[PDB]
């Protein structure tokens, strides 16, 4: 139908501190979760079945991301490192050292030969997956980096910061192409490219999501109704059914908007703390949501539409 009907199917318990991120594997089989408890957990995407715990970070994890082939994860930790993991063995393949403060956000490029990271040290780093060597350090921002993401062909990186800026970087040179958002405030708490790489979805700590045209550098859509003044809450393009924007909220709800009309089409109730992270399954109408330390659970929601 025209609106989704997401309903709770599974609650995934096991993290012992706040969950920080959840991500579906590109092949759809797995959900990965990261937590302040220093652990990564792997779960079945369709039945929530616990698969394994991946351990090694010395302090909490703020983000985890999948390689394009679903075989590797990268994690960003308060221990100032990223780790690359073999999902099948659970083994740490590489430790990426160079940031001078907490690593907050990470992602592979589509090629999955590079990792991008953002840190409280105000830099963005670009890493070689094969060697674990730092290829480039970008003096990207003047406050902690809240998000980093590659576009569809890997030629661009978008970054956001508490400095109030969203910047787009040429991957190959590390040089800045555009400052898309240039305000002193509010903090930009999240950014990512649209699936086709033409738009950027940006969260600001004034309870606002905006969809930007990258080429024109202009705001096309605004999404409001949720609460977001403190946390770096992820947002998603839902594309398997109806075309939605999905975000967590500091009122403990998942918000779903119609991307074109900007109307709220569903609010998912169940969590008992801030919904910090949401993920949309690559082929099924399935949302994963995760909450902070009063809750510490992940929820799987399914819709017919
Ligand atoms: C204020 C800090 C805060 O939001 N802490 C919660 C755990 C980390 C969530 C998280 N958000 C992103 C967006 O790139 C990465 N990791």
């Amino acid at each position: 139908g025209s609106k989704p009907n997401y309903a709770l199917k599974f609650t995934l318990a096991g993290h012992t501190k706040a969950v920080s991120s959840v991500k579906f594997s590109p092949n759809g089989e797995w959900l990965a979760s990261s937590s302040a408890d220093k652990l990564i957990k792997i779960w079945g995407a369709y039945d929530g079945k616990f698969e394994k715990t991946i351990s090694g970070h010395k302090l909490g994890i703020s983000d985890v991301a999948w390689s394009s082939d679903s075989n590797l994860l990268v994690s960003a930790s308060d221990d100032k490192t990223l780790k690359i993991w073999d999902v099948s063995s659970g083994k740490c393949l590489k430790t990426l050292k160079g940031h001078s403060n907490y690593v907050f956000c990470c992602n592979f490029n589509p090629q999955s030969n590079l990792i991008v990271s953002g840190s409280f040290d105000e830099s963005v780093r670009i890493w070689d997956v094969k060697t674990g060597k730092c290829l480039k350090t970008l003096p990207a921002h003047s406050d902690p980096v809240s998000a980093v993401h590659f576009n569809r062909d890997g030629s661009l990186i978008v970054s956001s910061s508490y400095d109030g800026l969203c910047r787009i970087w040429d991957t190959a040179s590390g040089q800045c192409l555009k400052t898309l958002i240039d305000d002193d405030n509010p903090p930009v708490s999240f950014v990512k490219f649209s699936p086709n790489g033409k738009y950027i979805l940006a969260a600001t700590l004034d309870n606002t999501l905006k969809l930007w045209d990258y080429s024109k550098g202009k705001c096309l859509k605004t999404y409001t109704g949720h609460k977001n003044e403190k946390y770096c809450i992820f947002a998603n393009f839902s594309v398997t059914g109806g075309k939605w924007i999905v975000s967590g909220s500091e009122d403990n709800l998942v918000y779903i908007w119609n991307l074109q009309t900007k109307e709220i089409v569903q609010k998912l109730q169940g969590h008992t703390d801030v919904v910090i992270s949401t993920a949309c399954h690559p082929t099924e109408n399935i949302i994963a949501s995760a909450a902070l330390e009063n809750d510490k659970t992940i929820k799987l929601w399914k819709s017919d539409c």
